[PDB]
DNA sequence: GACCACGGCGCC
DNA sequence: AAACGGCGCCGTGGTC
């Protein structure tokens, strides 16, 4: 190509180069252009970054954040990212992508700009007369790609000190645990090493081995196993709250806190859009799609998840939303009606499960039923339905056959999505978008039924987060016209920041775009809250 | 310092 | 551990 001066012209491809992975901590090291033969190099890209007026190329987003963080309205534009996730959605680096479709990932503006050009011209071929693909990408990908920039550089803000207190009080209880744990033990030992605590537990005392390690084949120690000799010994409740209160720490409470901007004064995790084999997004650096909710210190962690003082966090979840899903796409009358009806599966689950009115369920109670329930749905095994449950098996394969003869159409339609997918290679959701599942005729059973489960569970989750992306972008203008945020994505759920004077207005018209972004043959429903904190939100 | 595989586990 | 699916990050253990 031709150098030429900076600045390039309108509709230029941009290259850039980050000193790390995360544009709100990234220096930004190199940026260039290319367009119609040229390529021009910015002599400091920093105020090279005020002449363009969007981010279009590979990684468009991560430049738009940067932008953004350095008060610039740069949005991002077209992404050949996005173009190959669309096409496959394997293709998820651009190592990947550009080995695939016609160059080589550098670490060079200027020859990353150059590929993202070439990348461009080629994958728009590809999508030629692949018209839901098209529709994806221009009414849901590449707007969504402005909106999560926006996300990306507002982030939440957290309570420090909070967490700095936590942890103290945390050290001191598990202090407690490993000293219970090394007396019943005998001997001290790294209670963090698996290995040597499969020692302790199944060598030096007796304790049946339950079940192995899928790599390695070890005797293995995870909290189903242990869950099974809660009283074959004392030492195994010890170890269970330590996991308990060790993960939290290590996870949550201790990084955490250490992961503040200095120029916002805010938490701020990256959404990834080309991530996820459903077209789910994904978070991470530090994931904010996995804070806990759900034990009694996990609920302490997430109040730290404040609003801005004059603020307040609103949160917004889909009820059911995967069942209301398959409603749709097996079009089965009797799940339809249920819904129609305005009853609530999960419930009535943790109803049976626990043996207590709906009235009495609680928070616990609820996502053990959604184990049930989402287990049994896509393929979960009647011997392990009757260990979750606790009961007989038959009563477990009972439960299989009530559950599916309710729903005669379901089967059906998973029938009918793993003849498609062993045809045409791929499987799809309502939308279009497609996962490539190879393995459909795989001759060994085990990875045959793997691939099965994988195949029809991605038009029901992939349906589900295409609905949540399109809501996105529906909601963000409107947002930004009240002088609301959007923080966060949960997948199904969206957590907002709003001024105090607008929380409400705001709460109403956010749950109204949910639920009327995309009718169904069942209508969705949406639990909205508004409070100080994310857990007081949900409430 | 980095990278990785693994087991394990937090959330959807 | 188990014939639920989708993720990312922890500490360990091993390597370069
Ligand atoms: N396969 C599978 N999918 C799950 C599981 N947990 C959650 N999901 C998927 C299906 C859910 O519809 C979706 C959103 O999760 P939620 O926790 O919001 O559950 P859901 O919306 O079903 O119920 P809700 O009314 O919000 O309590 O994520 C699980 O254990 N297995
Ligand atoms: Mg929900
Ligand atoms: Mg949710």
């Amino acid at each position: 190509l031709e150098e030429a001066p900076w600045p390039p012209p309108e509709g230029a491809f941009v290259g850039f180069v980050l000193s790390r992975k995360e544009p709100m901590w990234a220096d930004l090291l190199a940026l260039a252009a290319a367009r119609g033969g040229r390529v021009h190099r910015a002599p400091e890209p920093y105020k090279a970054l005020r002449d363009l007026k969007e981010a279009r190329g590979l990684l468009a987003k991560d430049l738009s954040v940067l932008a953004l963080r350095e008060g610039l309205g740069l949005p991002p534009g077209d992404d050949p990212m996005l173009l190959a996730y669309l096409l496959d959605p394997s293709n998820t680096t651009p190592e990947g992508v550009a080995r695939r479709y016609g160059g080589e990932w550098t670490e060079e503006a200027g020859e990353r700009a150059a590929l993202s050009e070439r990348l461009f011209a080629n994958l728009w071929g590809r999508l030629e007369g692949e018209e839901r693909l098209l529709w994806l990408y221009r009414e849901v990908e590449r707007p969504l790609s402005a909106v999560l920039a926006h996300m990306e550089a507002t982030g939440v803000r957290l309570d420090v000190a909070y967490l700095r207190a936590l942890s103290l009080e945390v050290a001191e209880e598990i202090a407690r645990l490993e000293a219970e744990v090394f007396r019943l033990a005998g001997h001290p030992f790294n209670l963090n090493s698996r290995d040597q605590l499969e020692r302790v537990l199944f060598d030096e005392l007796g304790l049946p081995a339950i079940g192995k390690t899928e790599k390695t084949g070890k005797r293995s120690t995870s909290a189903a196993v242990l869950e099974a000799l809660r009283e074959a010994h004392p030492i195994v409740e010890k170890i269970l709250q330590y996991r308990e209160l060790t993960k939290l720490k290590s996870t949550y409470i201790d990084p955490l806190p250490d992961l503040i901007h200095p120029r916002t004064g805010r938490l701020h995790t990256r959404f990834n859009q080309t991530a996820t084999a459903t077209g789910r997004l994904s978070s991470s650096d530090p994931n904010l799609q996995n804070i806990p909710v759900r034990t009694p210190l996990g609920q302490r962690i997430r109040r730290a998840f404040i609003a801005e003082e004059g603020w307040l966090l609103v949160a917004l979840d889909y009820s059911q939303i995967e069942l209301r899903v398959l409603a749709h796409l097996s079009g089965d009358e009797n799940l339809i009606r249920v819904f129609q009806e305005g009853r609530d599966i999960h419930t009535e689950t943790a109803s049976w499960m626990f043996g207590v009115p709906r009235e009495a369920v609680d928070p616990l109670m609820r996502r053990a039923a959604k184990t049930i329930n989402f287990g049994v749905l896509y393929g979960m095994s009647a011997h392990r339905l009757s260990q979750e449950l606790a009961i007989p098996y038959e009563e477990a394969q009972a439960f299989i056959e009530r559950y599916f003869q309710s729903f005669p159409k379901v089967r059906a339609w998973i029938e009918k999505t793993l003849e498609e997918g062993r045809r045409r290679g791929y499987v799809e959701t309502l939308f279009g978008r497609r996962r490539y599942v190879p393995d459909l005729e795989a001759r060994v059973k085990s990875v045959r039924e793997a691939a099965e489960r994988m195949a029809f569970n991605m038009p029901v989750q992939g349906t589900a987060a295409d609905l949540m992306k399109l809501a996105m972008v529906k909601l963000f203008p409107r947002l930004e016209e009240m002088g609301a945020r959007m923080l966060l994505q949960v997948h199904d759920e969206l957590v907002l920041e709003a001024p105090k004077e607008r929380a409400e207005a705001v709460a109403r018209l956010a749950k109204e775009v949910m639920e009327g972004v995309y009718p169904l043959a069942v209508p969705l429903e949406v639990e909205v809250g508004i409070g100080e904190d994310w857990l007081s939100a949900k409430e």
